[PDB]
């Protein structure tokens, strides 16, 4: 098998200005993309696990979904950052796009994506770590048995729960080598 980091996107890799699906309103977080090189070249597998529920709200389409996911694979890639999966869930139980309307699995704190990964990399669990921002992150995590729980302090001001559910709380997924290798 192989150990993968699990990242969140919007506050762990770019700055959450909330509903970010334009190119020019994405801006990777600094020292993130030196980091994600370093974990590759530390063995890791890198799989983005992001709930995108403005595809359900209607904030913006699927299509300009994939569009910005496509940049972000390119201009990681061009750096040197080769991600193994992106997992993303466009799900809302209140979406007002139809297609989207639901209850799902892959929603975290549901585990879905990171099962989904799990299966497709054939990824050991317990030697992986998750990143994120949030409570749900942290959750997703504990429910897909991922060995370390990782909150990061560059999105949203952190809740006393997320910190809770986490096992390391970091700066930034920039410190995130470091603190591995301690
Ligand atoms: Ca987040
Ligand atoms: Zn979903």
């Amino acid at each position: 098998s192989v150990p993968a980091i699990f990242l969140d996107r919007d506050g762990t890799i770019n700055v959450d200005h909330g509903y970010v699906h334009e190119i020019d309103n994405f801006e990777f977080i600094d020292g993130v993309i030196d980091a994600m090189r370093e974990l590759k070249k530390m063995g890791f597998a890198l799989v983005v696990v992001t709930n995108q529920s403005g595809i359900a709200r209607g904030k913006f389409t699927e299509a300009q979904f994939e569009t910005l996911t496509e940049w972000m694979d390119w201009s990681l890639a061009d750096r040197d950052v080769d991600l193994d999966g992106i997992y993303y869930c466009p799900h809302h139980p209140q979406g007002s796009v139809e297609e989207f309307r639901q209850v799902c699995d892959c929603r975290k704190p549901h585990p879905g994506m990171l099962l989904s990964a799990r299966d497709y990399l054939h990824i050991d669990m317990a030697a992986s770590y998750m990143v994120g921002d949030k409570l749900e992150d942290m959750q997703a995590a504990v429910a897909a048995n991922v060995g370390t729980k990782v909150l990061v302090r560059t999105g949203k001001p952190i809740t006393p729960e997320a910190e809770n559910a986490a096992d390391w709380v970091l700066n930034s997924l920039a410190d995130l080598p470091q603190a591995i290798k301690k």
